[PDB]
């Protein structure tokens, strides 16, 4: 279990901060209990992975009532990190790219993040140059 080397490249401001670090790892930690990890397939892993970030994004408020991700939020939260103008832009263009895919492609709202997620995983490694390396 080695700790990633992450490069930040252009987009060193998209750090978490102490509170989201601290919350990130408590929120998990007892998600992890109730969705304990297997120790098989890839398909077992991975369930097992996406079961656990639901119950990280529902600790932590990120559906609303309805139950809908909190896309608002995720845009608001990009605007607070206070990248560099042009990064910015960037970002809430490949935020607002992605939103538009997820909800086109999906009703369900659980596979409305899992898309949104995966496609600002990608664009957002790419634009700001981030490598992660175990
Ligand atoms: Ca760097
Ligand atoms: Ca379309
Ligand atoms: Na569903």
């Amino acid at each position: 279990a080695k700790v990633p080397v992450i490069e930040w490249g252009k987009c060193e401001q998209l750090k978490p901060s102490e509170s989201e670090r601290t919350s990130k790892a408590a929120v998990v930690d007892k998600c992890l209990q109730s969705l304990p990890l297997p120790d098989a397939t890839q398909q077992e892993i991975d369930k097992h992975r996406e079961s656990v970030t639901t119950c990280a994004l529902k600790a932590e408020g990120w559906f609303d009532d309805e139950g809908v991700y909190k896309f608002d939020r995720a845009r608001n939260e990009i605007k607070n990190k206070k990248l560099d103008s042009e990064v910015e832009e960037a970002v809430l263009l490949k935020h607002d790219a992605c939103q538009k895919e997820a909800t086109e492609k999906h009703d369900d709202y659980i596979n409305q993040v899992q898309l949104y997620q995966a496609c600002m995983d990608y664009n957002i490694s790419q634009i700001c140059g981030i490598k992660v390396m175990v």
